[PDB]
């Protein structure tokens, strides 16, 4: 056994078990008993202690003190690596480094790495909770009724996706003593969660996958232990962390570059489409109903629709237009041109835009630069992703049918080409929507002509956005995975997980806005307005989160993109929008300082902002209150 103390914190680490535990402000935490850190190969799991040779080195640096462990020989295969577990002098934080060394013609490839092993947290106490970044956020009591497994989180608990908006998780006791684990190297990483139904425990661990088939580079987790800590405070920890590395890009900062940003406050959302053209090979094809597959609303009709919506006194509107190009929604991409002839052509579309501006309303196209359809006019496999095994992925899920994925290295080329074309026919977009980018994982590509790491992928996607900000077109994408913050103005939404499920489907936990706690002054988000019959009004959640409202939110596919059943429930729309929007017109660019569960009652909550303005929402009474005091 090796023990360390420094700057308020103590790390102990057992040379034989490898289990570690660390302590600060007198609370302790330890690795779970009997769960060990593991490699995983195509052909079996190893513990790290399974190593043929293991050494340990006690180490003191100018920066900190801890231990460095080499691990060599496995099964019989060669293969080695290190770990380094240590206390930063400056801060009283603990840092965990998994470090590749030798990999060889491995055989098989190391498929995953579960380390550091999850911290013991097995109480049951209902005020003993776990926080996770699955979409807008989830608080998970060690009691909580329902099962929560990794396999029930989107994208398998992958960071930089809807599955984990931000690269961290945290576990908090009723004490007020908590820990936050931040993934400093997320691009090939995610979390794992095991909460059996009814608890008593909740285990959470970081996993790491290879980068183009090799672990390649150091992976690093940073733990900060807290005292007198609520879920709001925990969020701030990470906030600070990000700003301390200069990726807390505020709306303000963004405004100073493109001032139209401000124009987005108060506005109301209108998501609706032109052409629909589901293909025979599409997983959505209905070989009966040819009308369901194939439908068209002209630019003209959308023009009328928008006038009408002004006259009725809707107010300030952003229009997002799906399906505006010749191929039809989710057809032809990236060759999504020209604007649909049978809908009006460039003229009908230009005419419609002009008209939105003319009543002080804004407008974005719905566009796509990852999905790459075989049908596209200039389809060519040499532009497509190859996976680390050299294979080219395929599917035919969406409208346009058979597709692969465009290597992002080349996306910016195609953004530049398309949008330049759009703007030569007198179209002047206020915004644009680059689909998928911020929802899905970043691809990796082994094609030698455009080799690209997941890390690199997010950088290209961000380059796509930046072309738009540079031509005064604001940027939107599907959701809000935190990589995109520096370049992302607003989204299609930042929902909680339970909004993307049937209301009948049990929830995984209390809906707390972890993302907006961190980023509400950096990204504008519209919100669902649907009322659940026998349940919640989703407007209520809009308020807590200080967002703008969906007025009209047409699905593109029945069932998809949080399209609620019909076990639904609402008249009085514009009114409802106007209420939430005027809140948005106020505090839309401010921090969100606090969120609190009133009296520790889950179904009553308050969100306090920078200007003092508080939002109390009661989910028994289905009632809501917007003050000014705080
Ligand atoms: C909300 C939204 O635009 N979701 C889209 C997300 N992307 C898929 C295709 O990748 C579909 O177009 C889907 O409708
Ligand atoms: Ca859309
Ligand atoms: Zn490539």
């Amino acid at each position: 056994m090796m023990q360390f103390t420094m700057s308020g914190t103590m790390l102990r680490f057992d040379e034989t078990t490898l289990r570690f535990s660390f302590s600060r402000d007198g609370a302790t935490w330890s690795g779970c008993d009997g769960i060990e850190p593991q490699l995983t190969r195509e052909d079996r799991s190893f513990s790290f202690a399974g190593a043929a040779t293991v050494t340990h080195e006690r180490i003191e640096t100018g920066t900190g003190v801890g231990v460095r462990s080499v691990f060599a020989g496995f099964a019989g295969a060669d293969y080695a690596f290190e770990t380094y577990i240590w206390i930063e002098r400056s801060s009283g934080d603990v840092l965990c480094e998994w470090v590749p060394l030798r990999e060889c013609g491995a055989e098989p490839r190391i498929d995953r790495v579960l380390w550091p092993a999850p911290l013991s947290f097995d109480r049951a106490d209902a005020h003993d909770v776990t926080l996770i970044t699955h979409e807008q956020g989830v608080m998970i009591p060690n009691s909580w009724p329902t099962e929560v497994g990794t396999d029930a989180v989107s994208f398998g608990g992958r960071f930089e996706t809807a599955g984990g908006y931000m690269p961290w998780f945290a576990q908090l006791r009723s004490d007020g003593h908590a820990y936050i684990a931040i993934c400093e190297t997320p691009w090939n990483a995610g979390y794992d969660i095991d909460h059996p139904a009814g608890g008593p425990y909740t285990h959470v661990g970081m996993w790491f996958e290879p980068s183009l088939g090799r672990m390649d580079y150091r992976r690093v987790v940073r733990y900060r232990l807290l005292d007198h800590a609520d879920h709001t405070a925990i969020c701030k920890t990470y906030r600070a962390y990000v700003n301390e590395r200069g990726r807390l890009r505020t709306l303000a900062e963004k405004a100073a570059r493109n001032p139209s940003v401000r124009d987005l406050l108060g506005r109301s959302w209108v998501h609706v489409g032109i052409k629909t053209n589901v293909q025979p090979d599409s997983s959505f094809y209905d070989p009966a109903q040819p009308g369901k597959n194939d439908s068209l609303v002209t630019f003209a009709q959308r023009e009328r629709q928008m006038r009408t919506l002004h006259e009725m006194g809707a107010g300030r509107l952003y229009l997002h237009l799906d399906g505006w190009a010749q191929p039809g929604y989710d057809n032809g991409h990236p060759d999504y041109l020209p604007a649909c002839r049978e809908a009006g052509g460039w003229k009908g579309m230009k005419s419609l835009i002009d008209a939105c501006h003319e009543q002080g309303d804004l407008f974005g196209t719905h566009d796509q630069y990852r999905d790459y359809y075989f049908a596209a006019r200039t389809f060519d496999p040499r532009n497509a992703i190859r996976l680390a095994d050299g294979t080219m992925p395929e599917h035919a899920m969406w409208a346009g049918g058979r597709q692969t994925y465009l290597c992002a290295e080349l996306a910016p080329d195609y953004v530049r080409r398309n949008f330049s074309e759009i703007a030569t026919h007198g179209i002047v977009l206020d915004c644009a929507y680059l689909d998928v980018f911020t929802c899905n994982e970043g691809d990796e590509c082994s094609h030698p002509e455009h080799r690209m790491t997941r890390r690199e992928c997010y950088e290209r996607r961000a380059e796509c956005f930046e072309y738009l900000l540079a031509h005064g077109i604001l940027t939107s994408s599907e959701e809000v995975s935190d990589w995109a913050v520096p370049s992302l103005v607003f989204c299609h939404y930042a929902p909680y997980d339970f909004q993307m499920r049937s209301p009948d489907a049990p929830r995984h936990g209390i809906p707390v806005p972890l993302y907006n706690l961190v980023y509400h002054d950096c990204v504008i988000q519209p919100w669902m307005m649907d009322r659940v019959a026998g349940g919640d009004d989703y407007m209520l959640y809009a308020l807590l989160n200080g967002g703008a409202p969906y007025l009209i939110r047409d699905a593109a596919y029945a069932g998809m993109d949080g399209d609620m059943n019909a076990a639904l429930r609402t008249e009085n729309d514009i009114e409802r929008c106007a209420v939430v929007a005027g809140l948005h017109r106020r505090v839309g660019m401010q921090e969100l300082v606090r969120h609190d569960l009133v009296g520790g009652d889950p179904l009553v909550q308050r969100s306090v902002f920078a200007d003092g303005t508080a939002v109390t929402c009661d989910f028994h009474a289905q009632t809501y209150e917007v003050a000014a005091n705080g």
